[PDB]
């Protein structure tokens, strides 16, 4: 029942049963020689009366070990390629679903936590299709021709005590799990030790001037002194444990051995079939290894399988909504909107709002409020539940959601870069269109290629994965030119300033001015630099946007008791 | 020669000779008996024509074995214990080294790195004593011992193969190494796709406003196909590495065992020599993996060695230099002070001021010049070179550091405590006086005890190992108070006053003022606050003093072209 999950995942990459199945049974085939071989090598033990026989069972055993050995080859590397092959797929899944999961899903929950599900689920699924299924079956195999054929071989007499002493490993597993559990305890207080020393290093300076040095050092002794008890606990308990530990596995290697050979001097059934139990000895023994890893790998599948079973199953829609863009020119009004993250809370209620068309509009928020939540709705990153974000008659309730992405630009804050050369950065807006070899042009009209005219190179430009050597202005000035480069129709700034400097906020905001005054543009910044420019000023007060009009004189007013309280709070 | 200063640290610990040989030499003999077993099992082998002789034989062995295991037991619970009593001798002259270094090991060098280097050199010369050096005695011993006798036992014919066969092993390495490589390979592969979705997924917000989601998912699949061709790789050498490690071995092992039967089958000198050899064959195969971690972990050692020596090194007086405190007030006067850290610098040039006696002095200081250096040299963490900062005609050249330190108090940002609880924080001014029970009547006249009148306890109020749920000013209030209670002579601030606004600023520095009005107090923060209490005022730029005198007109005026100029850099 639930490896049904694990098993439609494998299906999602249908093509991977015949050449799966046949490894497994050629590696099934493979681990069946080794049961051949001790009787081969058996046979030439006890045919050493004449010496022809003999060469010619050396060279026999040669052979069937070559066989072996490419047939393990071949099924070893059928298995990890599928197994690759599988794995690829699955991260091809999951990447292209990731890549689509609704902005909440990343914002609300876990970033570098998906990175590693993915990264760690896909790796054990692999070990377990590769490794641990196969190991299983060949494990079990062995382990139940290897006993079968001793107890042919032999009556049962060397056989049962075989089988007997797994209840003397069944005795000594506790003492090493008591090993594990007092080295844990130690580590643990080892742990505790340094964080203590961690705690009283960095502040040596309050330690001397204090003038109570011996004081931390007797507490530091005191610190080592119970390190120093519990390392006398694990002296007595090692004592106790490691050489009884070697006296068990002796007293089984003697009485298996030996009985063997008792059963060699008496001339009862065996000489060549020693020696084969001793090969079946070995070969029973790694395949018990072999099991325990497959099942704990395996509980460690079934949670991986579950967890990638999660994240492949969040949904989404760009177009699905309906296809109606024409102009996407008209005034935005908002209409009762009251929907944050869960409908429980109503971290918004009935925010509405008059927005013209071609009117630059600013938005000032508080230090936890609702412009955060704000700004991510009027960028359409949150789906409406109760009110209405309108433009055109909705449809805004019957266009793509893609092509309303298309018509606007967005830099929000850092906009550090999506790492690589700068061509990329332009060649973000290749929307089919390509813009042909006008994207530099772009450039020279967007007060970029002047800028950038001491010129390392233009293709060969590199920021480094890191991103490191270039600063935060200037990556700003081309995310604004590629603002202008994808479809200047429709702007929405948290008007990103950082270390531009009092200059270059003029430069890039006359740039950015002389190119966008004819369009819509739409500021939800902090400063009062952009609401001056600003022809409409609104402002978010918990959870409720609460002023309408012009910025000079009603700001003058608005803003005298409450927003002037609030500016008194920023600026303490 | 290398071994000389292992033995010289060793030798810190004198008293830990005779045991510790006492334990090798049981061991040696515990190994030696190990190396009897086998030949009492080949006699019980030999000896079942007869069945009387057989069960006496049984009866040895048992014996012989739990005498192993009781010899076994006692040495390895002595090597445990005297390298637990070692490892506590190292720790506690660390410790009281550290604890004494100089304040300018731990600025310029280090805190982190020299907890670990104790930790972790530590740890590492206990395994080398408990276990390597022994573990190699013991291994090299069993090795030797049990191929002499296997050459006794049998004349050559299958101890030759037997020393062959470590030849297969050694071609057999080269090629676990290449494992070793190709798996390093594809983990920094891994780590490398790792960190670029660790790249793309925080800005998941960049990448739907710009919608080219497709772009990075194409990307992804370039990352996860670099991943997947090198599987493949991966896949081809393990198909070649597995199956051949697994022939090799096996071909030995036939090799070896078999020849063993093939000798018991024509009727050579051995079939309880066999059993035997087959037990010496483990005794052989376990200590050549103890010889190789013995190896390793004697070079890790022999760094760890020197690492240990050279912070046991470090040099520090506290009243070596003389003892002449009898009053400790006297004019504070800078003549010629030039030094920084490091001579070559001059990171300080000639700086001289004169400060009174029960004067307030307060220090202004740039953004990076040399206010940090005046603040650690007023307050003693660094020795001169060419200047003198002279009280008292140096008997500031001939008194005790320690008097001087006992005579001063110091808070100076955070100071956020010495964890554990109130109790230590008013007994860090136990002096040999012990102030008798009047720690808390102190905290009645330092307006503290009626801030802690809530008393959640005295003795028993926890701040935690963390130290989180009191906040920065209370604490504050307590290291004044802990001046107060210490020996309120001289005072030298930082100024622990933050952000705890007026309520509280005003509240603890007339507190202060109150106190410590008579005595000497000396201020170093930013503000303007304590430059009005203080009668002089200094200025720092450029490692020189450059202004003496009082505040109000003297700052109104040399504050007005040059500070002004820094101060209107500050606020920008």
């Amino acid at each position: 029942s639930k490896l049904k999950p694990f098993f439609a995942l494998v299906r999602r990459t249908n093509p991977s049963y015949g050449k799966l199945a046949f490894a497994l049974a050629l590696s099934v085939v493979t681990t069946l020689v080794s049961l051949l071989i001790p009787l081969l090598t058996k046979q030439l033990v006890d045919g050493f009366s004449m010496s022809n026989l003999s060469g010619t069972q050396i060279g026999l055993i040669a052979l069937v070990f070559f066989v072996q050995a490419g047939l393990s080859a071949y099924a070893t590397y059928a298995l990890n390629y599928n197994g690759q092959k599988i794995i690829s797929g699955l991260r091809e899944l999951l990447w292209k679903k990731l890549i689509k999961l609704p902005v909440s899903y990343f914002d609300t929950n876990a970033s570098g936590e998906t990175v590693s599900r993915v990264t760690n689920d896909t790796m054990v699924v692999k070990e377990l299709i590769t490794t641990h299924i196969s190991g299983f079956i060949t494990g079990i195999i062995s382990v139940i021709g290897s006993l079968t054929i001793l107890f042919i071989m032999n009556w049962k007499l060397t056989l049962l005590v075989l089988v007997v002493v797994p209840l003397a490993a069944l005795i000594l597993v506790p003492i090493g799990r008591k090993m594990f559990s007092i080295s844990r305890e130690t580590q643990d207080e080892t742990a505790r030790f340094t964080g203590l020393l961690n705690q009283i290093l960095p502040e040596i300076r309050l330690v001397k001037a204090s003038n109570a040095e011996d004081v931390e050092y007797g507490r530091g002794k005191m610190g080592i002194s119970s390190l120093f008890k519990l390392g006398v606990r694990e002296a007595k308990v090692q004592s106790l444990v490691g050489p009884l530990i070697s006296l068990v596995l002796m007293a089984a290697l003697v009485a298996v051995i030996g009985y063997g050979g008792m059963q060699v001097s008496s001339g009862e059934l065996t000489a060549g079939a020693l020696v084969a139990f001793i090969l079946y000895l070995f070969q029973i023994i790694m395949p018990m290894g072999q099991i325990t890893t497959f099942f704990t790998q395996l509980q460690k599948s079934i949670g991986a399988t579950e967890r990638m079973i999660e994240i492949l199953a969040e949904e989404e829609e760009d177009t699905v909504t309906g296809k109606q863009i024409e102009n996407a020119h008209l005034p935005i009004q908002l209409d009762r909107v009251s929907f944050g993250y869960k409908p429980d809370q109503l971290i918004l209620k009935e925010v509405s709002a008059v927005i013209e068309a071609g009117k630059v509009t600013a938005i000032v928020g508080p230090s936890g409020g609702g412009k955060t939540t704000l700004f991510k709705l009027l960028e359409r990153f949150y789906s409406p539940t109760a009110g209405t974000i309108r433009l055109g008659d909705e449809p805004v309730d019957t266009y793509s959601l893609e092509s309303w992405r298309e018509h606007i630009g967005y830099v929000s804050q850092e906009s550090p870069l999506m790492s690589g050369t700068i061509r990329e950065n332009i060649c973000y807006g290749l929307e089919r269109d390509v813009t042909d070899a006008e994207i530099e042009k772009a450039a020279e009209m967007a007060y970029a290629l002047n800028f950038i005219k001491e010129l390392p190179n233009q293709f060969d430009t590199e920021v480094g994965e890191r991103g490191i050597m270039l600063s935060g202005g200037q990556r700003q000035r081309i995310a604004i030119a590629r603002a202008l480069l994808r479809n200047p129709s429709i702007l929405m700034l948290d008007a990103a300033t950082s270390s531009l400097d009092s200059q270059s906020e003029k430069s890039v905001q006359q740039a950015l001015e002389v190119l966008m005054e004819g369009r819509t543009t739409i500021v939800i910044a902090h400063r009062l630099s952009t609401v001056v420019d600003a022809d409409q000023l609104l402002f978010v007060e918990k959870g409720e946007i609460t002023g309408r009009g012009t910025h000079h004189e009603l700001m003058a007013s608005h803003g005298l008791y409450r927003d002037f309280a609030e500016q008194q709070l920023k600026m303490n």
